[PDB]
């Protein structure tokens, strides 16, 4: 969750993508965070430039960030959905207190362009 944490995961995630797609060297990633996220944008990207010199597949990506609205689950009811109303933070199918965020509370990867091996 916390920025720099996140990044230097995001680096090796992005090395582990490299060896899944058989590739050397990644030209650009691309990457979704919620807009309710618990995470900072602006040290994201700071971050995101301190880690990706130490690897030479990462090294000259380029980030690029996309808002995500979040998605929520609510402790056992069966509801997961992406809420649509100033509702956030309880479920819709009842309004029990104690939800969760699946998705929206901490960055995902969307795409990669990549350089084959
Ligand atoms: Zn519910």
């Amino acid at each position: 969750m916390h920025e720099y944490s996140v990044v230097s995961s995001l680096i090796a995630l992005c090395e582990e993508h490299a060896k899944k797609n058989q590739a050397h060297k990644i030209e650009r990633v691309v990457v979704g965070i919620g807009e309710r996220s618990a995470m900072d944008k602006s040290l994201f990207v700071s971050a995101f430039e301190t880690f990706r010199e130490e690897s030479l597949v990462c090294k000259d990506a380029i980030l690029d960030i996309v808002d995500e609205k979040v998605e929520l689950e609510c402790k056992d009811c069966s509801h997961v959905f992406k809420p649509n109303a100033l509702d956030y933070g309880v479920c819709e199918k009842c309004h029990s207190k104690n939800v969760i965020i699946t998705q929206g509370n901490e960055m995902r990867l969307l795409s990669l362009e990549m350089l084959a091996e």
